[PDB]
């Protein structure tokens, strides 16, 4: 029990100093590891429910049971007298940097949990190596540091989204007593571009200054595991050489995939060249379903553009089918077309993009419908969101031994452990996890803490809460209704829901009823809420409090007793009453 | 116990039937009410854990036993059989009429509570009239039915906020790509008035539309209770007479205060006056510093107007200081002017309001600072903010033998009830409770199923959560910082927090360090969260879901294990790690 924790603890920490609070001697090797700049975790036993059977356990490493005892990558270095002799020999330095590996830890990725994982680690004293490498997309798109979010991801998406929300806010102002013409008021996209990207820029160097300041060494490199220890790295002169490191920690992430047909790959783009485009898109065609497909064409109907959704079969496929028809309608009714079921078969160029004059090309797209008719229409951008992947053959050798799935995810332990003992995954790569930033970063925190200071809680996964941010807005936390249903039977569920008006809508003259929200609840289980559904505005900021709710347990009750904060729209949540079962409308 | 529920069940409510769901002589009972348009509450026997009990003890007032039973007013009507032949013979409409009272419930005051009570009351067959009259203002504004938050409160007032945070927005589209010139636009007051009164009036008609559709009498005229049963009404015309009912509620609310200085009454204006005036108050000086002052001052100054604010003491008393002190220094910092220890002498005319031109007049007003320095200055218009008060004393006979408190407020029973067994009271006039109109709604929701449907449910009061809506927002829910200390000892409290910085503020050049959220703990209870708070956007839709959570007893490790949703302001509170002991800076 507590002896297993120890021997775990003892052999992964790098450096890790066993303490009380209240012993001098403690806080006299403190000082002088921190003297010496030698970073280390501590485990102080007099705040910790069984200290005493810890330090007993130690003496089976170290022959005493007193404390302070050091260790370093699993070997008891000494007590307090043994350690300032080797600080006062000059012994020390050459002792705390021996290693069997170059490295306690390689990550290979630097993106969400790779950053977090590597910064995390070396705060405990771990000799910590990040690689990153961003293989170009086909038009030759690159950029820097930080992952897919931070670059082509959730950064980007949302202020475009924000751009986007402000010509609402420039239509709502004149309602409001402000004396400015809409109808007057253009979108200059390079513009927006540019602060984009200038943001994007500040975090690439951010993440370059905290590795430099937490001792992590950063190589721009290509990373390839060849065996459990050993780590081949690429640099930009195709310089290759091989690395060791005691723990792996891969965090590669994933790449939009493009349809089998031809023109794709040589006229198409992905959502990974969209937010650093020289060129307004123009008439733009998007197809494929996902929240990203939608997010885009939502805020480029928002600039000014002429947009088209070709849709296979449904909206938002594994969300709550309700709540992403209602997102659709939305959006139709503020100008996005959609093209149901249909897919493309070929694209071809009229026009090649043109360059000097900042000017997209033109293309025809030839398709077809679900029961035969046929599609042909011009665009001048074709942006593909038909989902992403990954590509551990290019990370990974077969022949270290490292179990994949059927999709090519990396199939870990509840602890993140790979099929080779040292070797661990994090973020969109581990099979079955939600492929969330939040989510990489605590995984990757939370796995760093384990290896070197000993720490034992586990990264939950369970009713992890969402946000697509289209034009309206839909949060989510747990179960969709149909699959509250499908799971325990129609007659053991009740959903409260109720439609609402944002009282900014109301002098603004926007819509009655089209904001919505819904509690999907469990009648045997005291009406616990299974599933929480709101569209409207600010949605990811109405959704986060109630996850902390609901991963407590909340139930209906719950939910009664807590009064609401007014004008808000999130109070609507504290009031619900109509059920689906009774057949009472909605509408406000 | 249950016979002691019964009893108080059947006394008071109106009109109920006892029933079993399973049971068609309870139907053919249910459909003879509906066909004769007969409102009533039902208790279903079979639905309820000791329904036995309750059954044998039905025995104590019919010397039956059976299901149906159907009371009015207290007394045993009959079963199926009876119920019938009453029916057929043209005999029921006058049982179920049949009252000591002219009523069997008349509300005193139509606003928040009593609004929401006389509608709930009306749908359990209770004979319902609620009772309005809107006292004018000195200089003679008034208003239609809904009370103070409708009219003169959380709805104009937040309308006129949003009206200011369109000018940042205005701001933030020329950075976010749109070609507008924020400097050369400005804002139309009348225009804005004219907009939020209209919304306004619109709630006006739809309550009064909503009481004729519940069969509510509405009565626009004075009350005052000079029995326990009777009240004593005044007309439009001055016409006096009297009603009677069972059981009374009390729901008037309260009305601005003024100083006694000389010029207050007679040059000065109040927030009743100020969401429908007709010219924009142009140089304003605001005496006071509630929450009411700052969110005025606040709008006031966003809309171009040069302002300032005259404070006593401190800001937002009863408030964390800290976080009172921060909302005042933004607000200082986009142009408020505060005259800090400052208190008026008196208001002297220089110029009459131009009621032709649609002007305001023009003020001097003199006062001094604690330290005896004089202040003198000349404005347009002057706002008092000094806080509301009840006037029961033109509500309330000194003889009928309610009992108030120091402040002139109702002391209640945590079930609403007063000295006077048969009258309630509800909303800002019931002592020590949060004034919000939710909890006005609530009181007075839960006490209407009490009286006539046989509830049990009470009103929780504790850890309410509040926002003030000033031009960056500050939401909270428990205890402020200084509270806690107060309450458990400084060594017993931890406090993390941090700042943060918006997405949308970073490409719009805004401030980097100013939003600002903490956690306050309670150490021995296992980190219990006391009290969140938060300065940012959007702050009561951020704040509103986690009191649900602290409503079910949030510790921090149910922050720690909840994952964020990204990008969003609220995702901070679920990795928050920077202690206040700690000394280390919460900048990021
Ligand atoms: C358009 C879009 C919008 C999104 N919006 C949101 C949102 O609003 N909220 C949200 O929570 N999530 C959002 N996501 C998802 C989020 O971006 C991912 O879940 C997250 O980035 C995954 O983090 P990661 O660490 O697993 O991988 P990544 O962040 O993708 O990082 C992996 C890194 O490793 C690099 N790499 C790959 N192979 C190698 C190699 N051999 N050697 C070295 N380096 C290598 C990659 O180039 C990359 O830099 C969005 C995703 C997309 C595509
Ligand atoms: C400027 C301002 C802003 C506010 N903003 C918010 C906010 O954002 N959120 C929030 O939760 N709360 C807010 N409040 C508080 C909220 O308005 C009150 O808590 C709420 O209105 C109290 O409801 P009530 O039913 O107790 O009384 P009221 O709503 O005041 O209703 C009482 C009614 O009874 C009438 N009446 C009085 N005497 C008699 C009589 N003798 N006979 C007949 N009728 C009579 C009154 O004229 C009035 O119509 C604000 C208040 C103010 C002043
Ligand atoms: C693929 O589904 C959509 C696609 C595009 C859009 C615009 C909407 C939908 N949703 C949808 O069918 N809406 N609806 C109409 N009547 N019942 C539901
Ligand atoms: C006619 O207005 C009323 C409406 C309803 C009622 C019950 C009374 C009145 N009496 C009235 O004139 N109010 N008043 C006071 N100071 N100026 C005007
Ligand atoms: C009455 O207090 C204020 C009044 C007006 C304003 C504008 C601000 C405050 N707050 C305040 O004192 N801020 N501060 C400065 N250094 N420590 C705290
Ligand atoms: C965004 O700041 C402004 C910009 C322009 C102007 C003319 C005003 C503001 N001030 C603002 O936020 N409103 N306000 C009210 N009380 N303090 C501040």
């Amino acid at each position: 029990g507590t002896s297993q924790w120890l021997r775990k603890t003892v052999d992964s920490a790098a450096v890790i100093l066993f303490s009380k609070t209240t012993c001098p001697y403690c806080k006299k090797v403190k000082d002088v590891l921190a003297e010496a700049k030698i970073k280390h975790a501590t485990i102080e036993l007099d705040q910790l429910s069984n200290g005493s059977a810890i330090q007993k356990c130690l003496a089976s490493f170290s022959k005493i049971e007193t404390v302070p005892q050091m260790f370093v990558r699993g070997k008891f270095i000494g007590d307090s007298q043994t350690v300032l002799k080797y600080y006062s020999n000059d012994e020390l330095a050459g002792i705390v940097n021996e290693s069997k590996y170059d490295y306690d830890l390689i990550v290979i990725g630097g993106g969400s949990g790779g950053l977090a994982a590597g910064k995390e680690a070396a705060k405990y004293g771990a000799k910590t190596a990040v690689l990153d490498y961003v293989e170009p997309t086909p038009i030759g798109t690159t950029w820097g540091l930080g992952g897919t979010c931070v670059n082509v991801g959730c950064i980007p998406k949302k202020l475009m989204h924000q751009a986007g929300l402000l010509s609402h806010a420039l239509e709502d102002a004149e309602h409001f007593g402000w004396s400015l013409d809409r109808s007057k008021i253009s979108h200059n996209w390079s513009t927006m571009v540019e602060g984009v990207q200038s943001h994007i820029g500040s975090l690439n160097w951010g993440y370059k200054v905290a590795l430099r300041d937490n001792q992590v060494t950063y190589l721009n490199a290509k990373g390839r595991l060849i065996s459990p220890h050993e780590v081949q790295i690429t640099d930009k002169n195709q310089k290759v050489s091989t690395i060791t490191g005691n723990k792996i920690i891969l965090a590669t992430g994933e790449r939009p995939k493009y349809p089998e047909i031809p023109g794709a790959v040589e006229y198409g783009i992905t959502s990974d060249d969209l937010f650093s485009l020289p060129y307004f898109p123009g008439k733009t065609l998007v197809i494929g379903a996902s929240y990203v497909a939608l997010e885009c064409a939502g805020f480029l109907a928002s600039l000014g553009g002429d947009v088209t959704v070709m849709v296979r079969s449904i909206l938002l496929r594994g969300f709550d089918q309700q709540m992403a028809e209602k997102v659709g309608d939305y959006m139709e009714n503020h100008g996005v077309k959609f093209a149901k079921l249909c897919v493309p078969d070929e694209i071809k160029q009229l026009k090649v993009v043109d360059t000097e004059n900042n000017k997209p090309g033109l293309l025809l797209v030839k398709g077809h419908y679900t029961d035969g008719k046929k599609f042909e229409e011009e665009f001048e951008t074709v942006i593909f969101a038909v989902g992403r992947e990954p590509q551990l053959s290019k990370v990974l050798c077969e022949t270290v031994g490292v179990k994949l799935d059927k999709n090519g995810r990396v199939v870990c332990t509840d602890d993140e452990q790979t099929t080779v003992s040292n070797v661990y995954a994090i973020g969109d790569i581990n099979a079955g996890k939600p492929q969330l930033t939040p989510v990489a970063i605590q995984a990757g925190r939370y796995l760093a803490r384990r290896l070197f200071a000993g720490a034992t809680e586990l990264t939950d996964y369970s009713n992890v809460a969402t946000t697509v941010f289209t034009p309206l807005e839909y949060g989510a936390c747990g179960l969709s209704e149909e699959d509250a249903i499908e799971k325990y039977g129609d007659k053991d569920i009740e959903v409260y829901h109720s439609n609402f008006k944002p009282l900014e809508w109301t002098v603004a003259h926007r819509e009655d009823n089209v904001c919505y929200m819904k509690l999907v609840c469990r009648k045997s289980d005291n009406m616990r809420v299974l599933g929480l559904h709101v569209l409207g505005p600010n949605a990811g900021e109405i959704t986060q409090g109630y996850a902390v709710a609901i991963k407590m347990g909340a139930t209906k009750a719950d939910f009664d007793r807590t009064i609401g904060i007014h004008p808000t729209c999130s109070e609507t949540f504290t009031t619900l009453h109509v059920t689906k079962k009774s057949g009472v409308s909605p509408i406000v």
